[PDB]
């Protein structure tokens, strides 16, 4: 009994020795009895076992430690709960002393109590303990023998462990763990300890199966669990590599065939899985048996060792998810109260007759409802693993049916009637028709009536169509916001074909490449600007100068001539933009919707500031217009003072009004009268950050949409913040004929708060980019879940639990295995609490492709504040790795032209 | 003029955009000019730069810049200094109009003033533009034309950039800066924004010889001028791989010999210098001239880029260290008011017809002192390069004449004269004669007068002699601090032997390994520790049972018969322990160094509390016993409370007290009666952290020394903290017949200021290594110095600038390209500042072999303080890169057996 401590031993004793009284090494184990007990026979068993396992009397020299053969275990007491209180609370001691570092006590209404330090013992040492303490009771309660073998001394484990050349095992463990640069991420889990136990219940059916199944191909249940669970990782994850901890044995020799035997021996280890595309079931499950049993021939340093060992950064752990295969006077319940750590979610398959799995998960992290979910999974691929195993590992379901219905189906359940036979200019004309007196149109000073505007608008359709124009002909429209530029929108509309909004301030090259891109062949434009048109080829025609050309023309109504797939307008989107091609039907689709949701009536007056290059204009003109309200155009100096634009808005009795995310963020600051004409704000284009105060007279209406998607896809009613809301405002739910889904890289779905790929079928998607059919079929495909048609968004998203759609980013800026286990958003929600800060973006790389150092871009709302104030307050509230390197002081964000921010002209740091 | 911004250009737009009025990119310049001026040519002077230069008439238009032919400067003024005051302070503002983006002014006193945006121009530009308008105005103060060539326009730098492909660049400083991790750090600059000018000229015959040399072999004065900076920095430095700034053109076609031009290019780029132990001069030369030509060819992506591509963490500059080559009405001076940046120390050549170099330095990182020397420096390396260019490079000197002469002679003037010819026990027996009835030993009650301690001494040594024991006779001593272990001690003595301390609270395992490394045939030891020893074969005396049997003997002196090269004894250091013989000689030196040092007389009452193991034991016992003074040895009980002790060592009435370091750190935190016995408290073994209170009634002493130079090497009275005072107290300089040297890896001396490891010359030093031959040869040299031998410390230290050391800690615990410009002591020193820090370690890994992690292990005064607020506190007072990954509260310091700390048994963190 002169031995060396286990390297592992070692820094356990000296952890315990200087630093300050802990208890982090300390076990309890509580052990409910009810019945009545030989009291005088019970402790004699515990004093058997104490007499067998070398380390159940073990003592430490400070180096070295020392087996007896004499001390044994103290009760103290026995004979309004009172025991959590203090009786158990109070255990800040144990002395490396010959006298067993383990004491008990058994109590008046039957409750057993075991202190051991892990110095000497096991989480699988306990159960091998109550086993053999309770064998030598019931063959001794009856005078008989209870006969086991002699169990090793453990004091062989630390000869083994000296004759392993620790540099074989680092080295391998160095070569395996490479690549994985931080902890696979659960992304289901909550933004910031108490654990809870979901138990899910396998059928004995499904037990059956996978028992099968195991032995027909030399896999084991525990295989197939661990499978189930990277399976399930990789999708909430995204990542097609896992890693998370397996426990195992840790003692060798192939006695893990036969044996079983006391002491300290490392019990976790990680385990990286990866998963391909081409993977099949079956071999990957053979190969999984392998690694596993792989690892355990190098289980002979620990897991600290492993830790630095590895690619993970200090300080941070390299996993989160630990799976255990249990293989194993009555006894009620064995409660564990060595609380004092455990993971956050540790999945324990029990494999009973029928097979248990339990989910034991730290209830800070997770929600009740997440949990179940994850159940309902497992449930789900191990079910579909026995029902075809042939079939591909990243195709396996893991959706419940129940699931699958709500999030694919009902959802998605948004068909509604709109006159899908009539067109724009139709509906206008009805619109002329039965109000000719109305205000169409405002600006300052000058006024159209609905007669004004569709006269003026038939004469100059009559002209454009003696000029060539009909169904699918691009005209360009190069004009100042003003009444000349809606007649030009309503001409164009009229004559047949599809208007191409050139932006007045663009340069004359960009106007170029437009003009060749389109092909357009006349313009549209107004004396102030004709001289700004690079000369192409193209007629143009000044609806200023040249007005007495188009007055000579009727102003009667033409033959519609259109039909609902006929172009209606081409916008380009942000290596060059590209246009897109958008019809009737998904105008139709959206100024139906649109009338309906915000109730839109002739009384309405609705502002129009979008510049007419951006697709919103499309969503304030048309909706408006062919309801029969009136459309104030915004001159541009008031959109510049958010205070004035508010007064303007009240002043105007302005109903319904669309600002764009980075002004409304703004007027949401200031204070607001609380008896005016503003009903709805519209908003959307860039993620919105902040909740509007109850404060706000108007209701605040969230949207989002790409431009493949005539404008709107997703609306939702933003109300004020509550507390089981995303740290900033859900885009809402898809309007009428609108499906969503939220796929990940292999088109497959995913539950409600894993992130994922907004794929969208609607009536309102366009035909396809102008002069790019590649990628018109890259982008737009066959949907795998109706009969129609499918668009790649690009856009990073979840579902929210009640069908809510949390805007997250751009899937381009999302890099495989540096995934934060943080979502940004939720670092950008917590800077924006501490007042002084306005708004914060929080960017990945502003650097190049050499690092990332993700960096944090703080709007102040005065001088006060400072990049260290700051940087401390943020690692208060988060931890670090959670903590940006760089965080910028900017005066006011790179805005696009549309209001979008952009990002290339983010300052880089330094 | 229509153009594309260079990315640096972009870079400095978008940060000056979006950042609030910041002034980084504001550069001033302003000219003492005296005579008198033709105003209205000097105006037109500027004009005609401005009509010729494009850039000096650029706008931007914001992703696109224009240049015109249009505009050009503004004076604003003209007609008690109140410019710096306010009219030079106020410029936060620079628009992007076609207006020149440089605004002047001339002055009453005749003082010029330009202000222009790095977007336009280069450090390398203004000179240009200077020298240019002076022209047009002397040719043209006199009618006459000043003919120029016309400038390139640089939008065709702008094309060569374009047609550059920045993955082969880029490719180029990934491969060259790979290895490269931290910046090369200077070390001789100061713990903690003004620069100041030191001028360094060289004469006109080293100038000369240099060109001379420079045409000789194909090399330029610009690489002699770097070779020497990169030599001074890794001396400086401690690292065989440097990397400093050097300027560049950055404009490039080979135009770099014809032709000059103004804009904005890359002006600074990284040269990384490695220097091998086999390197020479010219081939050295020849190569570097070769690595600074070859960056030049990869002068196309910004140093910005260039950092992050780097391995150098994010935040952190890749250098410190800049070397500029100025290749170049009366002007009096160009004071260049750009101070917005500057590197901490800035080395330009300026190449008149003499050379002149200049150290521009942040003095809040440089003394006055630390620059001249420097400065010194280069003139050394410099006149070594010509005098003998065939020379190694790791050999060439840096010390001045009368540097290598303070250092390795003044401060070794450390001679003095000693009794070489006596021994030990001699001394003894004269103060035994002298003074017989004075009391020489005292253990509470028990008491021995110098009659008694010879006589019983004289008696041990007859029976030693008896069974075989003279001069080289090694005897065991395994006994408890007492009466007898002197006695026992003082009896081999007289024998002639040398003792071998057995630690009594040794296993018997280890005191195995003592005694056959030994090969003791004798021990002394006492009846209460016999049976401990281990039964190896040799004989074994009690001085308690068996003192019948030494009694009979002769109490008489016997006839001297050891020399001074005679072994006196045998200490362990601590694969295994390694015993060190000491022999006489070097106690004499000691005790007679000691006993002048500290005044001791026979009036002194001396503590006796090193364990007999530990060689301070040699330093409490025999200065006093050879003095005459009283011995008290201390109960371990007393040394176990810092109070307790104080009180006893007043209440003792003790004069002079040896306290190990981690118990002086303690009872300094005491308040202390101002009237005691105590004088001096002696301390050593472990690095002291904590300055004395001037409330502290004695003197405290600090002292240093490895037991291969019998106990003491450097001793140093330490004071208060005064200001320029060092992190830690100094261990002083060095003792009689002791001279050190500060050595680089190549054994070169270094100056003030530059760690490297510390050697010994000295009577002190052990005959060498009990059994092994191999180290004692390895470590004990032949010294370049002398015709004396030289140990090799394994400290690192450096000189102070009054001739004291500061240690710093083991060379052991270096590793190279990850020194981290600060001190280790010096956060300790921080860490230490804020109270509820008692004490604080700073390590570099605890982790293994594959991080480093740097941890700080703290001991608190009470519970208040958390590894949370500490960290914030130390990112407050220094940087980032400056604060640990890691804090480790403890509740004390693993000590090993002889006070130290013990650094492997320091809990591993997480
Ligand atoms: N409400 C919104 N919240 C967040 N991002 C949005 C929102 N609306 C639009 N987007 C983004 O803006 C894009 C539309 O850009 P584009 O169609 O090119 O003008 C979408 O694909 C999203 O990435
Ligand atoms: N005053 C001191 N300050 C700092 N380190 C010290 C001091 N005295 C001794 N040392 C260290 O202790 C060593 C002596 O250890 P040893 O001779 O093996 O007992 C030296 O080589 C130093 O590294
Ligand atoms: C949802 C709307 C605000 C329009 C959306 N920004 C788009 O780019 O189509
Ligand atoms: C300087 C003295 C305190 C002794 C020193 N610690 C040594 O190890 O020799």
């Amino acid at each position: 009994s002169i031995y060396p401590l286990s390297p592992m031993q070692e820094g356990m004793l000296f952890h315990s020795l200087y630093t300050p009284d802990s208890g982090i090494y300390c076990s309890q184990t509580l052990i409910t009895l009810e019945g009545e007990i030989n009291l005088t026979v019970f402790r004699q068993a515990w004093e058997k076992v104490v007499e067998r396992h070398s380390v159940l009397r073990t003592l430490f020299l400070w180096i070295v430690r020392k087996k007896v053969d004499l001390p044994w275990d103290y009760q103290d007491w026995r004979n309004l709960l009172l025991q959590t209180e203090r009786q158990q609370g109070f255990e800040f001691k144990v002395a490396p002393l010959m006298r067993c570092l383990m004491i008990q006590l058994s109590d008046q209404t039957y409750k057993f109590l075991c202190n051991h330090h892990h110095i000497i013992l096991d989480g699988w040492s306990m159960p091998i303990i109550y086993q053999e303490v309770l064998g030598f009771y019931e063959a001794g309660i009856q005078g008989k023998s209870h006969h086991l073998p002699s169990p090793r001394p453990y004091q062989d484990y630390i000869v083994w462990l000296q004759e392993q050349n620790p540099s074989v095992a680092e080295s391998y463990w160095q070569r395996t763990l490479e690549g994985f640069m931080t902890p696979t991420p659960l992304r289901v889990d909550r933004l910031q300890p108490t654990y809870k136990e979901y138990n899910c219940h396998l059928s004995a059916s499904l037990s059956k199966d996978l028992q099968s199944l195991a032995q027909k191909h030399n896999l084991t249940l525990s295989t197939l669990v661990q499978a189930a669970w990277a399976i399930l990782l990789s999708r909430y994850s995204g990542e097609s590599e896992v890693l998370f901890g397996v426990t195992v044995s840790g003692r060798p020799h192939d006695l893990s065939g036969v044996e079983r035997r006391v002491g300290l021996f490392i019990n976790t280890l990680p385990l990286r899985v990866s998963i391909r595309e081409s993977d099949l079931l079956l071999s990957w499950l053979q190969e999984l048996q392998q690694k596993q049993a792989e690892i355990q021939d190098y289980a002979y340093v620990s897991l600290a060792e492993i830790q630095r060992l590895s690619d993970i950064p200090p300080g941070v752990p390299l996993f989160e998810s630990l799976v255990v295969f249990e293989n194993y006077s009555l006894r009620v319940k064995d409660v564990e109260n060595f609380e004092e750590t455990n993971y956050p979610l540790t999945v324990v398959a029990i494999p009973r007759q029928e097979l248990l799995i339990q989910l034991i998960y730290d209830t800070s992290r997770f929600t009740q409802d997440t949990i179940e979910r994850m159940a309902g999974h497992l449930q789900t691929i191990l079910t579909g693993i026995v029902t075809d195993p042939r079939q591909r590992v990243t195709q396996l379901p893991i959706l419940t049916t129940q699931e699958q219905h709500q999030l694919l189906v009902e959802w998605n359940n948004t068909e509604a009637d709109y006159p899908l036979d009539k067109s724009l200019h139709q509906l206008f004309e009805e619109q002329a028709a039965q109000n000719p007196q109305g205000i169409a149109v405002i600006f300052e000073d000058q006024k159209l009536t609905y007669q004004q505007l569709n006269n003026r608008g038939n004469q100059l359709a009559h002209c454009l169509r003696d000029k060539g124009v009909g169904p699918e002909s691009l005209v360009g429209i190069f004009m100042e916001r003003s009444l000349e530029m809606v007649i030009g929108l309503l001409g164009i509309l009229k004559a047949g074909g599809a208007y191409v909004p050139l932006d007045p301030d663009y340069p004359t090259e960009r106007l170029g490449d437009i003009l060749s891109d389109s092909g357009v062949s006349l313009v549209l434009t107004q004396e102030s600007l004709g001289d700004f048109l690079p000369q192409t080829g193209a007629e143009s025609l000044c609806l200023d100068r040249d007005w007495e050309k188009i007055a000579t023309y009727s102003p009667e109504n033409h033959f519609n001539l259109t039909t609902p797939e006929n172009l209606a307008y081409v916008i380009y989107t942000s290596g060059k933009p590209k246009g897109v091609l958008i019809s009737h039907r998904g105008l139709m689709n959206l100024i139906c919707w649109h009338q309906d949701a915000f109730e839109i009536t002739p009384l309405d007056k609705i502002t129009q500031l979008a510049r007419i290059a951006f697709d919103a204009a499309v969503w304030e003109l048309w909706p408006c217009l062919t309801a029969g309200a009136s459309l104030v155009l915004v001159k541009p100096e008031i959109m510049q003072s958010p205070p004035d634009l508010r007064d303007w808005l009240i002043a105007q009795e302005i109903t319904v009004s669309f600002l764009p995310t980075p002004l409304v963020e703004k007027i949401l600051s200031l204070e607001w009268d609380e008896n005016i004409a503003l009903r709805i704000i519209l908003t959307g284009g860039d993620k919105l950050h902040h909740y509007p105060s109850g404060l706000m007279p108007f209701k605040l209406i969230n949207n989002y949409g790409p431009t493949e998607n005539s404008v709107v896809t997703t609306s939702g009613l933003v109300r004020d913040y509550e507390e089981g809301n995303p740290p900033s405002p859900s885009i809402g739910k898809p309007v009428y004929n609108t499906k969503i889904y939220i796929l990940d890289q292999n088109l497959q779905p995913l539950p409600i708060g894993v992130p994922g790929e907004l794929h969208i079928s609607s009536v309102g998607l366009a035909r396809g980019y102008l002069n790019r059919l590649e990628l018109t079929q890259e982008k737009f495909i066959s949907n795998p879940f109706n009969s129609g048609i499918l668009y790649k968004t690009g856009d990073l998203v979840r579902y929210l639990p009640e069908g809510n759609i949390e805007f997250l980013g751009r899937i381009d800026n999302q890099v495989k295995l540096r995934g934060l286990r943080i979502e940004l958003g939720e670092i950008e929600a917590v800077l924006e609490t501490h007042s002084e800060v306005e708004k914060a973006v929080v960017i990945l790389r502003e650097d190049t492709s050499d690092n990332q150092r993700l960096v944090a871009y703080i709007v102040r709302k005065s001088p006060s504040l400072g990049i260290g104030e700051l940087r401390r307050f943020l690692q208060q509230q988060l931890p670090a790795y959670m903590v940006p390197s760089a965080f910028v002081i900017l005066s006011d964000f790179p805005l696009n032209n549309n209001g979008k921010i952009d990002r290339k002209k983010l300052p880089v740091p330094d």
